């Protein structure tokens, strides 16, 4: 009803419009600097109208963003922008033609130009994101990413250890390419006795300072809630005793692990003496069986996930399938908190029920992101890089399947009390209208405060912090977020091909959104977000993809919707539209997907040529031998 | 009707058993010794109870096979053997339970069975091909392919030649193992004059030796039935003036093309000091945009088709649309023989109009491999071999969609003058019964017989032969014929897993094929047939892909004919059949596919030292350098 939808736009307009007040007024607080400042700080670049920030974000054209920020910050970004090219000229031609037989056929035929349009624009961006993220790997820094290559599943041997099976398989294979190498060992007991370590620390800090403010006894009874019923009478010592016993079992497990050879997993990271080299091992089949002695580029080390190098290479298709089971259940378990939505879905009173869904679906949603991630380390992959893209992957599914197919069933289910589908779709555009002002307009607007590590900082300020300069510690802005921003993003696309020739008025929603999106994420880039790896925007490809689903699900939709006209014939001409689109996808995938998934060996050629040429004398081997070994090792 | 079987299965016995006759005694006629021994005149090995072939031809063990015959040949003979290991336990149980509710759930349960069985068989013959292929290799003499990569696309240059970019390229990117290169001619042109030549001297030699024998006035009237309404007066001077303007024209197109700059295709065979350099160059992405520089192993010279080397490698898009097109109109408009053959598929006289729709449609399909082969030739391919498997390939479907299901449906519309596939599969078994008698025992028996050669061996002596050791060029046997044995034996493959749970009594005819053709092919192998090409097995992972898709045919035709009973509820145990097989070909593709698609560097490397160490002194620039160049030019 338009009385829902004017008065949950008054609420989201407000509320986003009282978010950029409080934040006006608290990015101008000298204590909290260091929260929406938090880049600068981290580059060593700083020290020590309330929107004008919309404006200045705006500064700094995309060449300084990508050395600022990064690519995959820009790239990212850029995927705001690909929304509003993709939506704009749709959103004014179905105004255009559907806002006040021949109906029939111009809802078949905008079906036509919204997909031509939608695939040339994916098929330039794609084209442009290729040619940034070549151009950026081949003026990129020097890492040891480039010369490295991970080889797993060494094959067991009964004389010889890992070591000396890579050293000599890869001296013979790859002779006067082989460099070094560094054998990959399951120090994961004792990377987590130092995690608890850490924590028991911070225990000692946080029961100092309150001791030392309020002298008495301390009584800490281990949980407070379940915790064992004692009191902790110290609390000081007591976690001194914590941590002298940890102390001693991380030393008794350094010295074990280093010379324990059960501990070396038959896997290594083989180092080159040229790109050239590592572009080649990284890109042929090694031995007969495919299955051996596998080899792929090595994640930089900060980007290494080194739990999961102590998985077997071997049970790594068990736990995958584990996983899809599990990722089952989680959507199908959570159709109960859709239902209970859409129940909920149903003169300042009535306008609140009906903007309410908004609000409790976003809340449902919200650790969604932890547990596809937590599911997907379960699942090895070893790298962040990889584990992000795949946790996109699952969540991009899990938004398709609940919250658009399954608000949509769920709701016409409540609505009732064949095509069904022929009026659930367009009568839960009013649904997805209030739910994109909730998750997208309010959401963007709200997260420029930064409240969780605006939060975070003060409190380890007031009783963890000790020092000077441990307040770089405390100041951790996280990441882009490409876990929770793809997905979401995706779901608009979604939206508005579905909408856009059913329910035109969706789409101006999706438009303030993009836009929004846009101008707080560009400045929340250039401000705060240290990025955790660098990819070179190697996960273009998966958003292409995505994009290229949402079409084919609108057009495919549109067949049901407009399958109800008697003799409506529209079967030799919508079924194109499908077709076309994954010819266009197969065209773009075998054009430029290879600029993302190969590295050419004539790039690779150039930039050891110029690399060698401007530095005559580089060490390579010193450089690249203590690299991957593990953080542990200091 | 089993009087139409039994009829004709005793026409198409006493044929074979005929066949076998005329066979024993052509067989032991001197004068066409040659034909029926034409392997072992082309090895140097030969010079100068009517069944007793059938056990000789089972001596000489796959090794002896092999180095005798080739890799290639062996591997398809086994595809008979393949036959008759999945479908002899098959033709057992399904006649142990369906030949004297339930019988619902026994047809589902033995779907499972027979689905299990051929995964199990199809995986370990998978396997072991893979097994023998390496093996194969591994052992194999040396050729120039192995050694070399074909480089398509160079990109123009104003100004330096194709050449000089080839060679600048490779020293630059593949420094220290490029060793030489040559450059494609399109010297098509040529090729055509000299083929005319040579039909020109045909005619000279047949009609001196036609006049010498009858010494009168020569009259060939150009072609006789529609030609130039002339006489050819001398008619061998009239050749000998042919020839004389062919002749010159072909040595000025000789000076011609060889100093024409414009004959230069941009591309060239790129050689390699090292087997493991041209396999890493074959494997790799050599340049930023990935439609340029394109790599592949070279055909070896005697399998490149060098005709197709002569088109614009980004023409080949177009070429190969314009074929998808012409190929669905070639099974379009093949509906027409179908129908005629269904609608003559309605005592001794009206069992032979039973009989004769087998023989009718083995006539309306004798040419569609010249049909086949020759579309594929438009289609730039390059090579005898991917231009054969491209025939199978549209053969396959062809067959698929032409004589398995358009033969059910038009039957099915001329018996009815809803599911009505429930009644028609089985119908038509009788059909398929005798048509697996005619072109598959009857055709198999005859086909020992090499009438055509014979013929032609024949008739070459009698009117073109002139002297000794040119009857080198009469006899020529042809290869294995890949481009019908495939499809044929697919066809059977397919019956046989669509009617064994419906009519078990397809089987025991099917199995008789295999039966057969193993023994005759096996014979003939050894005997005639000398191979055009040798790959080493690299068709079968299509082999393979085929049975997998006839399993997924059946499985689904089985959802339909089972699809009529109320409450069935049989879609949630057989869906996963094709799910099931599908995942099942999936883990045999990355499992096993390999062997065939990739060259591991380390046999590479194993190869090349143990090669190195038995001929260390090996000339492999003067080796390399002169192949691939062209037929024509000496």
């Amino acid at each position: 009803t338009l009385q829902d939808i004017g008065v949950s736009a008054g609420i989201n307009i407000l509320s986003a419009f009282v978010f950029f007040i409080i934040f006006a007024v608290l990015r101008l607080q000298p204590f909290n600097d260091r929260v929406y400042f938090s880049k600068w700080y981290l580059k060593g670049l700083r020290s020590s109208k309330f929107l004008n920030w919309m404006p200045e974000a705006l500064k700094m054209p995309e060449p300084e963003l990508i050395d600022h920020a990064g690519l995959d910050s820009v790239v990212y970004l850029r995927i705001y922008w690909l929304g509003l090219k993709i939506f704009t000229p749709i959103a004014v031609l179905a105004w255009a033609v559907l806002v006040p037989s021949m109906r029939f056929w111009t809802h078949i035929v905008m079906a036509y130009a919204f997909t031509i349009w939608t695939c040339y624009v994916l098929m330039k961006e794609y084209e442009t994101i290729a040619n940034m993220r070549l151009q950026f790997v081949a003026s990129e820094a020097r890492r040891p990413d480039q010369f490295t290559v991970l080889v797993r599943n060494v094959p067991p041997d009964a004389d010889e250890s890992v070591s000396e099976l890579v050293e000599h398989f890869f001296l013979v294979n790859h002779p006067d390419h082989y460099l070094t190498h560094q054998v990959v060992c399951n120090a994961n007991k004792l990377a987590d006795l130092v995690k608890k370590k850490k924590k028991l620390q911070n225990w000692l800090d946080y029961y100092q300072l309150k001791y030392a403010r309020n002298n008495s006894q301390r009584i800490m009874v281990k949980l407070g809630f379940l915790g064992l019923w004692g009191q902790k009478v110290d609390a000081i010592e007591h976690y001194i005793a914590e941590i002298d016993k940890i102390s001693k079992e991380i030393s008794k497990e350094r010295e074990e692990v280093v010379n324990d050879p059960k501990a070396i997993m038959p896997a290594a990271f083989v180092s080159f003496k040229t790109r050239w080299a590592a572009a080649v091992c990284a890109q042929t089949q090694q031995t007969r069986n495919p299955t051996q002695w596998l080899t792929e580029w090595a994640p930089e080390p900060r980007d290494v996930f080194w739990s999961n190098l102590a998985i077997p290479y071997v049970s790594l298709t068990v736990r995958r399938l584990i996983m899809h089971v599990a990722f089952f259940f989680l959507t199908f378990f959570f159709i109960v908190p859709i239902a209970f939505v859409q129940s909920l879905a149903t003169f300042m009173k009535s306008v609140i029920q009906g903007f309410l869904p908004g609000i409790a679906l976003k809340l449902f949603l919200a650790f969604l992101p932890s547990i596809l991630m937590i599911m997907s380390k379960f699942e090895g992959f070893t790298s962040i890089s990889s584990l992000e893209r795949r946790a996109a992957f699952r969540y991009y599914i899990f938004n398709l399947v609940n919250v658009f197919l399954a608000s949509v069933i769920a709701g016409a289910a409540f609505e009732q009390l064949p095509k069904t589908i022929g009026v659930a779709i367009p009568m839960k555009a009013t649904f997805f209208i209030t739910y994109i002002m909730v998750d997208g307009w309010a959401g963007v607007a709200g997260e420029i405060l930064m409240l969780k590590p605006l939060i975070m900082f003060h409190l380890k300020n007031a009783f963890l912090v000790k020092t000077d300069k441990d307040r770089e510690e405390a100041m951790d802005p996280g990441s882009i977020g490409f876990n929770t921003g793809e997905p979401r993003i995706q779901l608009y696309f979604l939206l508005g091909l579905v909408y856009a020739p059913v329910t035109p008025m969706l789409l101006p929603f999706i438009l303030v959104f993009f836009a929004l999106a846009y101008i707080v994420y560009r400045h929340q880039i250039i401000n705060v977000y240290n990025q955790e790896y660098e990819s070179a925007a190697a996960f273009w490809p998966d958003v292409h993809g995505r994009v290229i689903a949402a079409l084919v699900i609108s057009q495919l939709l549109l067949m049901g919707l407009l399958g109800t006209k008697h003799a409506a014939l529209a079967a030799p001409f919508l079924i194109a539209l499908p077709v076309l689109t994954i010819g266009f996808h197969h065209f773009c995938k075998g054009r430029y997907e290879p600029a993302f998934i190969r590295y050419p060996l004539q790039e690779a050629m150039m930039k050891d040529t110029l690399e060698t040429a401007r530095e005559p004398n580089l060490n390579l081997k010193g450089y690249l031998q203590n690299a991957y070994v593990h953080p542990v090792f200091k």
